[PDB]
């Protein structure tokens, strides 16, 4: 698979993670500038959704549809992640009344880019994280994957609730 941003189209780099496979659990930092672990126990299903950056239109379009959701299913737990550090993703979140949603930064490690495939490869966003979603069961399987072609595009919604049903 190859992204599109406008001219550029880009190579994920990365270990390919496919719909069947165990989701590797990585170190990620929160706003806290706590390390925590991306998988959560005792929960049906896992959203976790990446972005390039929370300074994007598209971007926060994304963030705040899963702030959103956060409130609207608690049996389903919902994480954003991004190459943006916490301190950021904590100002831009405080700014656009996004309080509910697991916000979390790659920058570390980048451990969810390099485990999960959705490291955007040479261009102008060379190291942030291809806009995708990853939905996982109870046991940390990947059952849903959308990594958007064309990144200045949302998620597939639609096609995202009808995995949550």
């Amino acid at each position: 698979q190859k992204v599109t941003f406008k001219e550029e189209t880009y190579q994920l780099e990365g270990k390919a993670l496919k719909v069947g496979d165990k989701a590797p659990d990585v170190k990620l930092v929160n706003g806290d500038l706590q390390e925590v672990n991306l998988l959560k126990q005792g929960v049906r299903f896992q959203v976790v959704s990446a972005l390039p950056s929370l300074t994007g239109s598209v971007c926060l379009l994304q963030a705040k549809h899963f702030n959103e959701q956060t409130g609207k299913l608690p049996s389903v737990s919902f994480s954003v992640i991004s190459m943006d550090l916490p301190f950021s993703q904590g100002q831009i979140c405080g700014a656009e009344g996004i309080k509910d949603l697991r916000i979390l930064s790659d920058f570390r490690y980048k451990a969810f880019g390099e485990n999960y495939g959705v490291l955007l490869g040479k261009g102008s966003l060379q190291g942030l994280l291809a806009r995708s979603v990853f939905v996982l069961d109870d046991k940390g399987v990947v059952i849903y994957k959308e990594i958007v072609q064309n990144i200045l595009e949302e998620p597939n919604y639609e096609a995202l609730l009808k995995v949550l049903k």
